């Protein structure tokens, strides 16, 4: 069982935007969308 210990680190304090933390990863490749209309 994992147990993570909060002390100190702030990922927001005096800044107007929504920040983006250090994890980002999502799973891209295949995109399927044939168009069957004009050009077949
Ligand atoms: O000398 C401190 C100067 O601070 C500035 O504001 C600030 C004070 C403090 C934070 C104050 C803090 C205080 C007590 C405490 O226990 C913990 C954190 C911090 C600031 C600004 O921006 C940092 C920030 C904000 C958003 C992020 O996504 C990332 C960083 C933040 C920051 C966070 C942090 O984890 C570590 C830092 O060294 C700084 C003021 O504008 C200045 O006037 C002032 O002189
Ligand atoms: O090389 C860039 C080419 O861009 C194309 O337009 C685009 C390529 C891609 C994105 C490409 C992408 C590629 C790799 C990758 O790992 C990730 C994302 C995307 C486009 C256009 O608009 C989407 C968009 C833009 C602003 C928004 O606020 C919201 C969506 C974006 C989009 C993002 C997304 O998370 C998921 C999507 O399916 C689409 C043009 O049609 C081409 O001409 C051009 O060659």
């Amino acid at each position: 069982d994992a147990e993570f210990r909060h002390d100190s680190g702030y990922e927001v304090h005096h800044q107007k935007l929504v920040f983006f933390a250090e994890d980002v990863g999502s799973n891209k490749g295949a995109i399927i969308g044939l168009m069957v209309g004009g050009v077949v």
